[PDB]
């Protein structure tokens, strides 16, 4: 019983061979610095131009808007948070930031440090459906709220946040809106104008691009104090020599993601649903989050008798790669036991198994995963005296 | 006609061995190193070997820290803004010492810190194109938080007396940061012998890939993170690891120290040949002393001709070079010389910078000499007083 199957795609994804082939020339064949004037440096300019065009088209940004290439979505989140702190809080009349308990550590830890800098932060807890609603954030915005930072889709549950309604509420109060959209690219339609966001973070290696390159979308070239100062790279907004292969591969990967989105909604969703229905056939199993508001590739299943980490280890011993997710117990409206999303720092949190597919997952992999999941659940429930 | 790359101080070609070492970690080995499953851990031995190569190449110790950044610009921003946050915003300091010839990642960061109330003295540079240790010793106060001086200059190739400055800085109990991007692969780098507390470096300057850099920290000295989040790099710099970048950076750093220990004579002889041949042209001046210059750099000022026009005419001939700011002066014998100067000076004129690498051939140098002579004669016939 061993077959290597990758179902941890929400953590990182395989680089599409087409993306790697598009990147290949820009290490040894085309290596000049793009900021130089000689032909060696300018040779890569059309590739960067095409890649930036691909990025603009893939998220539906406009020409007035800016897309600054960062090294990772962590850089983009740190940049947005610390820049709005510097612009509107340290050198402004604001002191409040609204966010969620389910953000990536690049957002939460940055907010904790900003709290160490005197910034007021309300970490909005998440509802039963695993999302934050727009009327709640509307209730929490004051005349000193500087920024609302809410992820587009959650990386543990795959639940999609109502980004457009939150944007409407933010526009009424005249407060900036940043979204961590890493989990959106390649899994849900991304239109940064319909979403009404002022800032968007994204990371290439979550949609089959290379590691080490990310991006930040800014609406209308909105002023934001640079996190990296120096030369006039990226319009003087982020200095440092351009990651030419990273940019080329990121553009190619984003184009491929927008093309494969319909594959991901039809076939990948069929495979995710197959795996999830088969897993839910096991007694005392609960899928976290409603599927009708979930990204098509994510499952977060809580097993009642088994512990999550032992389940992950037993799966990896069978060659299946998965991850963890925080969940807590609750009831529905019919008073039925369900598992709901919760912040990892809660004391009511237990670890559930997260299985995340990609456009490369096969039905053979899904059948094998079903069989091994049943085997491991049976095995770990067979060794306990407390399970009934 | 021959295309020739002599702009290695700006960026370098990825060594085919480095790219081959990187190749598996895009599609064959793609797991996240922070994951617990076998897919993520598959790349762990490669990361371990790469970090060991990085530690060995600069002579860091096991107590020391080497944090992988995205670029040397990130490392400089991190060091400057972090020491500002630790010892200035929440401390009793307000002074930072640097030079007028630092990289923009240092100069613009210091200008922003000046916009934050920090006193900065951009130390002027001497005739030899360097800053001496007694000057900074004279400029340290009891509120100076950090001294940031580049290890070697990217326009002139002049090497800074990092060890003497480190001694004087230790006497005053002030931290020492160096931008060592121009040091790796061209001069011996021992961060314990150099006495530095922080070092920035960038892989694509010693034949590594673009998009990956590093910051050296002495004895794990506390330094507030520029990128917060998860506990990547020991909790000092969050963000998913650039696995191919790290592997290739380690390979490139090992290869750089190897070609420094043996193949330094070849690159230095080619630089000497090119410089002697160019200086055979009347009224040409090589900026900076050769005996204090990196083995790969020449910065030549041509009289009557402008540096940018010379660069352009060279590029039409397929030769890639860059510019460097220099100003006119005299030596002690009152002889005409061109000396290093900040780019923002009003007495600065642009000289041509030619920087070789371990991949430069002597045929390239012969072609470059011929075309340089041709271009000098061609542009002097149409320009200024010649």
């Amino acid at each position: 019983a061993h077959m290597k199957v990758y179902l941890d795609n929400n953590a990182t994804t395989i680089v599409d061979p087409e993306v790697k082939a598009a990147m290949d020339p820009y290490f040894t064949q085309i290596y000049g610095n793009p900021n130089s004037l000689h032909d060696f440096g300018t040779e890569c300019h059309p590739a960067l131009r095409k890649a930036m065009d691909q990025m603009y088209e893939a998220i539906g940004a406009r020409d007035e808007d800016d897309i600054v290439v960062t090294s990772c979505a962590t850089e983009s989140n740190n940049w947005v948070l610390k820049g709005v702190y510097f612009d509107l809080i340290k050198n402004g009349d604001k002191d409040h930031i609204i966010t969620t308990e389910v953000e990536h550590p690049s957002v939460t830890a940055t907010c904790r440090w900003l709290e160490e800098q005197g910034v007021r932060v309300t970490y909005l807890p998440v509802n039963q459906d695993g999302v934050v609603e727009a009327h709640t954030v509307r209730d929490f915005i004051t005349d000193k709220t500087a920024l609302v930072s809410i992820m587009w889709a959650n990386n543990e549950t795959g639940a999609i946040f109502p980004v457009e309604e939150i944007s409407e509420i933010c526009k009424e109060k005249g407060v900036l809106f940043h979204t961590d959209g890493v989990q959106a690219i390649g899994k849900i339609p991304v239109d940064v104008i319909r979403a009404g966001v002022d800032f968007m973070s994204f990371s290439a290696h979550k949609f089959h691009g290379p590691k080490g390159v990310g991006g930040l979308y800014i609406r209308n070239g909105h002023p934001l104090t640079s996190l990296l100062h120096g030369g006039e790279h990226m319009g003087g907004r982020r200095s440092g020599t351009l990651n030419v292969p990273g940019i080329v591969g990121m553009g190619k990967a984003m184009e491929l993601a927008t093309y494969y989105l319909k594959f991901e909604e039809e076939h990948v969703r069929k495979l995710r649903d197959k795996l999830e229905d088969a897993i839910l056939e096991i007694p005392d199993t609960y899928s976290v989050g409603p599927r009708e508001n979930r990204t098509p590739n994510t499952i977060l299943v809580s097993v009642r008798g088994v512990e999550g980490e032992a389940m992950l280890w037993d799966l990896n011993r069978a060659g299946i790669a998965a991850s963890t997710g925080s969940a807590c117990a609750s009831e529905d409206l019919e008073a039925n036991p369900i598992m709901v999303a919760v912040g990892a720092d809660s004391e009511l949190a237990h670890t559930a198994v997260r299985l995340s597919l990609s456009r490369f997952t096969t039905e053979e992999e899904i059948d094998y995963t079903i069989e091994q999941f049943k085997k491991a659940v049976e095995r770990l429930r067979s060794i306990s005296s407390s399970y009934a």
